[PDB]
DNA sequence: CGATCACGG
DNA sequence: ACGCCGTGATCG
């Protein structure tokens, strides 16, 4: 079609207006320290197109940016104003962000680009970003007169789209989800990026010298008991050493071929000794290739800090994911990988590093939905809910309960509500399908409430298509009520999963809004550096500390109320390793 | 490029 | 058929 807009040489007062569709282009998929390759604006006044160069260097604009009382509407302003504060410049006023708003409405759209989201309206006066910048190698910022109309057909989307994606988030009852909890925590993110985490970049390196030299070690040795060179990193190769060539049973099969899992393996260990010297070398194959080189490739040399990205509109469940790097999957698990936590330490001098957890958050939460009488007095009395486990499942009393009972009662409860079959608790534990089979009628036995939460929630599913979590968000289950067991069983498990999952990340999220409230209330040089799924870490001078303590944990404690209180452990140290 | 494997929640 | 949600390295 045909659309008017001005390609700008400078900029004037009528594109200051107090409300207005912005956007600040970055065609890097990692928007740290990234190029804006052009800007659009579209308001009451009409449709304008600005070159970096001009409207960045202006004082008038780089005011009206930063002025919170000028409101705009944008897609993903969170790439914006980092993108922004790499180049120092503030962006306020942000009102609607049309991306958290589609993924609100339908996170399984998987709404990546503007367009994506117009066709939601059935709005098409927009191309993708693909057809315009070109996929993988071809990507291309294009000659600018192209440039500038997708910029302008972009912001012109969001200025005529902003109504009907409120009107229908206000029906859905998700209108407080986007204004008072996903854009805020959009800004919030944002600075925990930009301010990123710093690394000791030589103990990483003095790691990775030694890791080397195991590797090297364990290599040999694995060669040494196959009595063959291959490829250990092979799951193909291992395959044929030690299916064919050992001739060690075969306990698994995929689609694919043999299985090599930890799981398959652990189960081979009375046969060879191989297999143990196999699961050696995979955990330290992986601390050197994902959290020595990896984390090494992205660090910034001349401040040793790592710039992770947030992504807020991609898990189903509502949860955030990182990436380059991922900071929620650094060991902790296992001592040897753990280590690696040391190298995570305070941006300044005596700063220490604070982290904060809930307490088995998603059972309590299934605490709360389920309203097991059982379930809920475990928590209500601060009783430890594996161990309780443990005593129902092995009907012993609680003195006889042992670590290992524990773990085994850990994997029961957060499997059996998630529909682990026996099959499944008998492989993951390596006991016999007929105990695990005990187990699950025991449990259902002590919790019936968990039981007929299964039950409910499948059936709400079915006759409304979606489900839903404690503050509103939604999940659509389309595959629900089919006849194809596989299909149907999947959807089902998704719905009897997801309202737990999704409503433990809305009270984080709401734990961290809370949070950045008061450390700016009073005035705390504290912030915050990472979320891990229901943990939060952050960095403060020493002398904070004392506060943090208090502080911290009662925001997190208090962002919801349930019907079993919600339990926070927390502590600090000179590096990550250290705040345990 | 989709599976496999390992790491976290 | 066989708990759920993620990312990265690596393979063929
Ligand atoms: C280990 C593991 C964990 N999870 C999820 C669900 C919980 C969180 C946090 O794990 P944690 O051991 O702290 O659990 P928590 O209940 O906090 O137990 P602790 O009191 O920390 O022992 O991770 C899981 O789904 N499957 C697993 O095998
Ligand atoms: O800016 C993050 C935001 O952008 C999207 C696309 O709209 O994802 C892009 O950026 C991510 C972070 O760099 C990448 O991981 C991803 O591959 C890229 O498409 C959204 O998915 C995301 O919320
Ligand atoms: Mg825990």
């Amino acid at each position: 079609a045909k659309m008017a807009f001005t390609l700008a040489d400078r900029v004037t007062e009528e594109m200051l207006a107090d409300k207005a569709a912005l956007v600040v282009e970055v065609v890097e998929e990692n928007y740290h320290d990234a190029p804006i390759v052009g800007i659009a604006v579209v308001n009451e006044h009409g449709r304008f197109f600005l070159r970096p160069e001009t409207a960045l260097a202006d004082p008038q604009f780089v005011a009206w940016l930063g002025d919170e009382t000028k409101k705009k509407s944008m897609f993903d302003s969170k790439r914006a104003a980092v993108a922004l504060k790499w180049k120092g410049i503030e962006l306020c006023g942000v009102s609607f962000d049309l991306l958290l708003a589609a993924y609100l409405l339908d996170p399984a759209q998987g709404v990546d680009d503007v367009a994506a989201a117009a066709k939601m309206k059935q709005y098409e006066a927009v191309r993708p970003d693909e057809a315009v910048y070109g996929k993988g190698a071809k990507r291309a910022v294009p000659d600018e007169p192209v440039l500038a109309e997708h910029l302008v057909r972009k912001a012109a989307a969001i200025w005529e789209l902003e109504r009907p994606f409120l009107d229908e988030l206000r029906r859905n009852e998700q209108d407080r989800l986007l204004v008072e909890l996903e854009q805020p925590l959009s800004s919030i993110l944002a600075e925990m990026e930009f301010a990123g985490v710093k690394v000791d970049t030589k103990r990483l390196e003095q790691m990775g010298k030694e890791l080397a030299e195991q590797l090297g070690t364990v290599e040999q040795r694995i060669y040494e008991l196959a009595g063959q060179e291959f490829n250990i990193n092979s799951p193909k190769q291992l395959g044929v050493i030690l299916f064919e060539k050992l001739q060690l049973p075969v306990l698994k099969k995929t689609k694919t071929g043999y299985s090599t899992s930890a799981d398959v393996l652990e189960k081979l260990a009375p046969y060879h000794e191989i297999v143990e010297n196999i699961l050696h070398y995979r955990q330290l194959g992986k601390l050197q290739s994902t959290y020595i080189e990896g984390l090494l490739k992205v660090v910034r040399p001349a401040t040793k800090k790592v710039h992770t990205i947030f992504n807020q509109a991609l898990t189903q469940t509502g949860r955030l994911s990182s990436t380059e790097p991922n900071l929620q999957n650094i060991p902790i698990r296992l001592e040897e990988g753990r280590k690696i936590r040391q190298a995570f330490v305070p941006s300044e001098s005596d700063w220490l590093i604070f982290a904060a957890d809930y307490s088995q958050i998603e059972l309590r939460v299934l605490a709360h939905i389920a309203e097991d009488d059982n379930l809920m007095e475990a928590f209500r009395r601060d009783l430890d809910i594996h161990t309780k486990t443990a005593m129902d499942i092995f009907q012993v009393s609680e003195d006889e309960v042992t670590p290992n009972m524990r773990r085994q009662a850990k994997a029961v409860n957060y499997g059996i509500v998630y529909g682990i079959s026996d099959y499944g608790l008998a492989q993951n534990l390596n006991i016999s399908r007929k105990e695990a089979a005990e187990f699950i009628e025991r449990y259902f036995e002590s919790f019936p409430g968990v039981k007929r939460y299964m039950e409910n929630i499948v059936q709400e599913a079915k006759q409304k298509g979606y489900v839903t979590t404690l503050l509103h968000r939604r999940r659509y289950l389309p595959d629900i009520t089919s006849r194809n067991f596989n299909v149907r069983s999947f959807a089902e498990r998704m719905a009897m999963n997801t309202p737990i999952q999704g409503s433990a990340a809305d009270i984080i999220k709401k734990a961290m809004i809370d949070l950045n409230a008061r450390l700016k209330e009073e005035r705390l040089q504290a912030h915050l550096l990472l979320q891990v799924h229901d943990e939060l870490i952050l960095e403060a001078p020493k002398e904070e500390m004392e506060r943090l303590c208090r502080l911290v944990p009662e925001v997190m404690e208090q962002a919801v109320t349930l019907r079993v209180p919600l339990k926070v452990d927390y502590h600090y140290g000179s590096t990550w390793y250290d705040a345990k």
